[PDB]
């Protein structure tokens, strides 16, 4: 009955256990779900560790190459590191066909040059998996042995396991929420904006963390805390986690340290200078991916912009500071206006009459398509905050920008229709941008 650790683990409480890759563990306490109490069966310590970080120790979990429920499109993202050497693989859930497998792995040839190759894994009625019915296996583990010592016409023998980063623990640590403000040591400034700071920092002398302060009458605590806890339970791959709050003034939010900075400033750089377009379309595929969940969960942003997107490895982006707009007591922001309101982004009717909704949002996200696609160019750029809602109102666009395609222009369009419920939905956008461009090639190499 015992678990075994799937990454390292690295102390951050006096009550937490540390461990290694591969280690056994006992869980001795399993009553709450996202830190179990656990017994290392090497060193004998015991301590809390997060669930996420452990699988039982026969399972199919356990795999260092079995990565679970993960979208062809992320498995692509990690296989085609450019790191990866051919034949670097992982296996995954089958999303076209339930309690089918999939093996993804990585390849080169000179037409195509670096590229993923999936194999559908089909588990026969018999009970065996095979990729072609000329050679089955009675487990996952099997097929990947054999696998890896022959081809056997597979792209390439696999060679690698996919690595991949420790997953996010669900907070910082077991029961750890509204934390004290003594727990924070304030290393470097990343930013400055116009209702407080980031900054990057430790938690409890442990932990890495960033941390985001907000002036004094920015809102009231009471307000952010309700907030805070709608906040704490939105958890998706593309929405940066919130980790820990400080309510009382001067407020603190503390959350994960996204080092690449925002995709404002990545897109403005010497790093953006020469990203093409296949990229800026997965990144606007990632934050439509994102803002679709915020979607399906009914909530709203509010602030959608190429600042509050940040990016990470592997071109990864996340959306952030979302709910939080809503909060801000200032006059002028509360009316829509002043030199702290981000009118450029904001559709008419929310600008007008206050109505926020997920279609205002979109409408946001036509606005940070223009960003992607001009490197963090300024919005309407002939014009002042002052004079856009007018002349938007009357009906003012933004033309295609140089060098964008014309399609994803039309696309800004739609998303700035007059009529908010005319604007499409984020899961649409998600999987227009996904699918934008066509591939001839299968989805499946053929069993044969
Ligand atoms: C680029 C810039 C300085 C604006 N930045 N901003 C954040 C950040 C954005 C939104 C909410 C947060 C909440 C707590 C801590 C940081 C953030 C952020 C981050 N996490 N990591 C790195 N840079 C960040």
């Amino acid at each position: 009955t015992t678990f075994v650790a799937l990454y390292d683990y690295e102390s951050r409480t006096e009550t937490d256990l540390s461990f290694k890759k591969g280690e056994r563990l006992q869980i001795v306490n399993n009553t709450e779900g996202d830190w179990w109490l656990a017994h290392s069966l090497s060193t004998g310590q015991t301590g809390y560790i997060p669930s996420n970080y452990v699988a039982p120790s026969d399972s199919i979990q356990a795999e260092e190459w079995y990565f679970g429920k993960i979208t062809r499109r992320e498995s692509e993202r990690l296989l085609l590191n450019a790191e990866n050497p051919r034949g670097t693989f992982l296996v995954r859930e089958s999303e076209t066909t339930k309690g089918a497998y999939c093996l993804s792995v990585s390849d080169f040839d000179n037409a195509k040059g670096l590229n993923v190759k999936h194999y559908k894994i089909r588990k026969l009625d018999s009970g065996g998996f095979y990729i072609t019915s000329r050679t089955q296996f009675n487990s996952l583990q099997q097929l990947v042995a054999y696998y890896s010592k022959h081809a056997d016409g597979l792209c390439h023998r696999l060679t690698t396991v996919c690595p991949t980063s420790k997953p996010q623990t669900q907070g910082l640590a077991k029961d750890a929420w509204e934390i004290p403000r003594e727990s924070l040591r304030l290393e470097v400034k990343l930013g400055q904006g116009c209702f407080g700071e980031v900054w990057m920092g430790t938690w409890n002398g442990t932990t890495r963390v960033a941390i985001k302060t907000l002036k004094p009458g920015t809102m009231s605590p009471e307000a952010f805390l309700q907030e805070a806890q709608v906040m704490k339970k939105l958890r998706h791959e593309k929405l940066v986690q919130l980790y820990a709050v400080v309510s009382e003034e001067p407020i603190y939010i503390v959350g994960e340290y996204m080092s690449k900075g925002s995709l404002l400033d990545f897109l403005k750089g010497e790093t953006g200078k020469y990203l093409r377009l296949p990229q800026l379309v997965d990144m606007a595929a990632q934050i439509a991916s994102g803002m679709a969940y915020v979607e399906r969960m009914n909530y709203v942003h509010r602030d959608l912009r190429a600042a509050n997107i940040l990016v990470g490895e592997n071109l990864v982006c996340k959306v952030a500071d979302f709910g939080l707009a809503r909060l801000i007591e200032d006059n002028e922001y509360t009316a829509r206006q002043g030199a702290k309101f981000p009118i450029k982004w904001t559709a008419p009717e929310a600008a007008l009459y206050g109505r926020f909704t997920i279609k205002s949002d979109v409408w946001s996200f036509g606005i940070l398509l223009t960003e992607l696609t001009t490197k963090g160019r300024v919005p309407y750029p002939g014009m002042v905050n002052r004079e856009v809602l007018d002349q938007v109102e009357r009906g003012y666009r933004m033309p295609c920008p140089p060098e964008c395609p014309e399609s994803l222009h039309d696309l800004m369009c739609q998303c700035w229709r007059k009529e908010p419920e005319e604007r499409p939905t984020f899961e649409y956008l998600q999987a227009f941008l996904e699918d934008y461009f066509t591939s001839t090639e299968p989805q499946y190499q053929p069993g044969e």
